[PDB]
């Protein structure tokens, strides 16, 4: 029935999107990934911040991912024609809803967990109430998109078309897990994380030693010292 | 060895398979329904149809997903070149295996949820062991193909080319779900539904408020009332 | 940064793999199929085996998955123009991580599930520390790959140019499962097995018939004696 | 010994002491290097140079310099660990970046070929920052001697169990102490910031999940 004329903004992302998913070959990988202990250390964190800002559990997510980078660095790269584009900083960009910007964080591998939340927040509240400049929002080395917000278990995204990988992730779930308890199980809360990789650059071995080091260093957030 | 001429029929449905895929981009969702309700509800109605008529669980979801397109009239809209074409009516179209076709149940948000188990049971014997019209199973403005029966847990469907939205029905399983119960769990039923769409009209925001608000619906078919 | 060439045999790899996938659309399926019979039988086959040689879970799964072929021949086609080809005996290619390279293993069909154990070792040997002949790892009828060695819940992979099918392995895990014991469940472990189809060649309702048939063949190795 | 007896004579020298908890830290270091898996050792003295890295970021005076009719700034913090030679100060470039255990790695790196070789001159001079640990030998407590171009210094004692005073039945419990001593230049270091350095100090290393910042 009713016809829309496409807006400019949305032609291109429409171009990207489509060019993105066609270029590149994309294979997909996915784990789950318990939070009882990252729960436990924000509860620390927050509690001893003491109301000068709040640390959101998407902010352990980007240090977590920040220095898996650093330990596969093939995740971390670009695929180019004739040259393969390694990269040695990471870049990392968040997607946020906006009536789709994905706002960049530089040096993500180096800054501290707290300045990331605070960084995270400034650029979501100028995105959405104002105008970013062209560069803090294109080129990023890697990107992180968050659906938990609204239940969704499990889904899989789309990659930009320079870069390499992507992580999509799930909503906190509540399941049962086997223990040596008299009743044999006791409650955990899980999280289904999935990652999209170009399979020119980023193979099924590389790509599991990358997602397996980022279950290890959010299983337990000591660990994030390295 | 054996090699097997291509029958036309089969052509015909391989360019549109063939080009579906290479011209949208293609980005996939997935959440987990508890079906516990539903199946409370459908006894007392097959009961109070008295043998009438029988109304399966496919049924609830036929209804389910028209009202959702109602309150998400983006999933429900099809894309045009240079205008995104906007449908107020829910022609949903049911994929039922043939030795695959679609037939089409009209204003699905409308008629009720009984004369829809009439219209697939006839559809569905027309098609088999009958011929059908051609626009009769064409252009439909969504598509549900359901693979439960088979034992299938989850799964991934092409789009059709015309199409914005596609539903993935996988089986009905039954899972421990943590409780308050001096045991802390209880038996329930689940089922994971698959949503794959179209990034270009699509986004993930507005791709979850659609599953999520189908999900609010099928846990309490007192909603179904609107 | 840095600024890698590409290697020819990337090149080659590239080119091929991102062919495939442009071209031949991909629909997915999942289900879990039970380890607690399989793992049973392997205790008493190597026990009995007195050193001689050691069965691997994954070998158990290159039998059961080439018996299924042959019960649903159409999943072990190959699609190519015009016609459509039909193989009867089933060559299996099962794929070694390589600094990704895929043996060929043939007649799965028929060679017992021992000589298989042997054969996979001996071919994995040679692939990491010598050189293959061409034709022993190229065209084969199907492709198995493996990543539950790396903690990996359920992926997806990309499929070869000639071929139709592909299964994708999860890792294997402990979940609880509903029972009639006074507790109401036990232990059980399960797994993922990922299926990814050419729709052209695979339908919906034939795909969902051999990952059925090949779940029933390994949740009972008995059966496997056909 | 001209340096050392300049500095002295030139920087008007005023200490500062603490004493802070080790409990948790130990607890952290047995899970790391749990984790570590014989991969890498982290010392008591790793957290030391973390800890004290990034408290310079959240106090940049006391990783200053004074120089002459200008103050210098520093905003990179190489800190500079003193080993015992048969005395040389290696130095740590980016303490407040590189991770926990690579600080661990080239601490042992350069103390072998410090010991056991040469290192070229730049190596070990010109650092922003000087830790001296004598722990190692049953010093309770001691105040050392400021580098020319520096404006602070740590000072590490031994590390020695303290009865602390506890809810318990008892009223106390058993908690290991050890005490810090920090030697500053007080025409750049005022009272004031040198005791937020300090403290700042301490809170990070009494809890060591706040050094994720």
């Amino acid at each position: 029935f009713t016809d829309i004329p496409i807006s400019n903004i949305r032609r291109v992302i429409a171009q990207r999107l489509m060019q993105s998913k066609q270029t590149i070959p994309h294979y997909y990988l996915s784990i789950d990934v318990n939070m009882g202990e990252v729960l436990l250390v924000r509860k620390e964190l927050n509690k001893m911040l003491e109301g000068k800002s709040k640390i959101s559990v998407n902010d352990f997510i980007i240090k977590a991912s920040a220095l898996a980078c650093l330990k596969v660095p093939e995740a971390n790269s670009s695929w180019m024609d004739t040259v393969i584009r390694q990269n040695h900083v990471v870049d990392i960009s968040v997607a946020v809803s906006t009536p789709l910007i994905t706002p960049i964080v530089f040096n993500a591998h180096i800054k501290g967990l707290e300045t990331i939340a605070n960084d995270v927040v400034s650029l979501a509240t100028k995105a959405r109430e104002g105008k970013l400049q062209p560069h803090e929002f294109q080129g990023g080395t890697f990107t992180i998109s968050n659906l938990g917000m609204f239940g969704i278990k499990n889904f899989s995204a789309i990659i930009n078309p320079p870069q390499a990988c992507i992580l999509a992730i799930g909503a906190s779930e509540d399941r049962l897990v086997p223990a040596d308890n008299e009743k044999g199980f006791d409650v955990a809360s899980m999280m289904s994380v999935t990652l999209s990789c170009d399979h020119r650059v980023v193979d099924g071995a590389v790509g599991a030693q990358w997602l397996a080091e980022f279950r290890k260093y959010l299983e337990k957030p000591i660990t994030m010292l390295l």
